[PDB]
């Protein structure tokens, strides 16, 4: 068990660098658009009440400069749709993959791509925390970048990075500039909300655990799902429904372990510790995998 | 976080071998395609193979190998250690630049994990004292390889060949030589003790006291040998001078010297750490060399 991203390569030929003026970030370039934040356009002094149609209005195309690797890509138009800047160009991607745009729930994982002046550093997994945040890796220069799924073939593009706050966590948009969570791009006096744990992802961890053939945090008891979620919250973790359950069923079918007894032995994990012990190479408990993500992996 | 490189340079030269009923993954570059060489054996050759003679009962035809929907030609195959070579009749347009290195215990490197010629994940591994990889691996992954990157040049490292019973991983590097004392034969083989590697653990250190966790930093000193004793005990590997310095740049990048870093790995080693946490673990993370540090931060 290893936190597995997916391969890169459909994501990292879509990578371009854009310069706006003295500031550089990363693109997403599919067919003939290239997407980016915004704030491109935005010189720091303009980000503490930004009116982004009047400074967008000011701007040429030759304003803004796109390079692919070592080729200069035309923009021949530009538009703003929320909080992303799309960018028509002369040229289009032929390394462009199948792709679509998908807005995601807390708890989702996906893949990112950190990237700087338009080339990939490195890949790593990660998830939409509860408060709408991503616990990312990510440096100055790093605005731009992706978070992606690829399930069979299909590229599903679902984040595009920002800003970074001050507690150190990173938000943004999905790719029609809509951001995650409460949050603007402005410099405002934004925080991050308390976070919590993802229950239903700790479980499917738990199922994970028991396929790879721990048993050792198991017990006899079972729980009510309302007696659970009054315990679980006691320790910050999100309320389970009904959809959960049903999520984790075919886990529960694999292992033949209940839903609700497994909930019974998290009850006892939170209660008690692990006593010295790990589970799967880890000494807390683990909510970035989701069910999806144990099936795809084990 | 624990990041992989960029694994598209390596995806497209994923292949799928098949030999009779057992099918794995190979790697093409140019026109030779490199796979592991028990490929050839069946559950019975395994007792006891002499690959050069199972290899010579096998012809070309044998061998089926298909590049995405599009099969390749082999006109030639050979070994070279642990490694058979089939020569195709057609060289990968997709050949990265890249170079086969041999890597040492401790230093780290990507995986990417392959089904049936087909890219399915990538991660970060290290390679443990004990020579084995703690990697996630289902049946049809052999034939995975594991790589770095450096400015456009792919460093292939290592070609997965084996899962042991404690469910840790085993290879060669990509001229067929093992890592560890394991072979591909079917008898009983087993890891070894295993140690904390003492130079990543400080590396990562050193990136916690960049991110803002400082609490465990403390007045203290020590010396080279004082801690290898503690480092003996704790079934940590020795510290080297050498180890101090390939730490040397987080060293001055966070003004903190080596041998102050060791009084604190010290403390943690002697008292825990009492409850709290270090970027996010509650175990001291040995998987980052002070390269994997630098490249990151
Ligand atoms: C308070 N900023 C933010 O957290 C945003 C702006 C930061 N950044 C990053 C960046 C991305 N990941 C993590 C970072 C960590 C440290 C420093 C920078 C980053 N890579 C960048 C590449 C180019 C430009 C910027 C940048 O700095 N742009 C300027 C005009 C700016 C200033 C204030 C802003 C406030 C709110 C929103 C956007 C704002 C934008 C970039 C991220
Ligand atoms: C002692 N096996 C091993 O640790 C590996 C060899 C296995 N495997 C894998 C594989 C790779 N990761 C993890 C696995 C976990 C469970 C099951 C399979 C795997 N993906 C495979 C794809 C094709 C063939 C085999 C396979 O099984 N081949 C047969 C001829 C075989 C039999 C005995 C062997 C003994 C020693 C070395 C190689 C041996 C090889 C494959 C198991």
């Amino acid at each position: 068990f290893r936190k597995m991203a997916f391969p890169s390569g459909k994501v990292e030929g879509c990578m371009v660098q854009v310069t706006c003026g003295t500031t550089t970030l990363n693109g997403l370039w599919l067919d003939d658009v290239v997407y980016c934040p915004r704030h491109v356009i935005c010189t720091s002094e303009d980000m503490l009440n930004p009116n982004y149609e009047d400074l967008l209005i000011r701007k040429s195309n030759h304003n803004f400069l796109v390079q692919a690797g070592n080729v200069q890509l035309r923009v021949i138009g530009h538009s703003m749709q929320n909080c992303v800047l799309k960018l028509k160009v002369d040229t289009a991607n032929p390394k462009t993959p199948k792709y679509k745009f998908v807005r995601i729930q807390p708890g989702q994982t996906f893949s990112v791509l950190a990237c700087y002046n338009g080339s990939p550093s490195g890949v790593y997994q990660c998830a939409m925390r509860p408060n709408f945040t991503i616990k990312g890796s990510f440096l100055n220069g790093s605005c731009g970048s992706v978070g992606f799924n690829i399930d069979y073939d299909c590229v599903s593009f679902c984040y595009m990075h920002h800003m970074e706050l001050p507690t150190g966590v990173h938000v943004g948009t999905d790719l029609e500039g809509n951001f995650y969570g409460p949050f603007v791009d402005r410099q405002t006096a934004q925080a991050a909300g308390t976070d919590t744990t993802i229950t239903v992802n700790v479980l499917a961890w738990l199922y994970a655990a028991v396929i790879n053939g721990d048993r050792w945090f198991l017990n006899r008891f079972t729980t009510t799902l309302n007696d659970f979620n009054l315990v679980a919250m006691k320790y910050n973790y999100e309320p389970l429904t009904q959809d959960h359950v049903d999520i984790l069923g075919p886990l529960s079918a694999q292992t033949g372990i209940a839903v609700l007894d497994m909930c019974a032995s998290l009850k006892e994990l939170l209660q008690n510790g692990m006593n010295g012990r790990t589970i799967l190479g880890s000494a807390l408990l683990e909510d970035e995998f989701t069910p999806f993500d144990v099936v795809r992996q084990c």
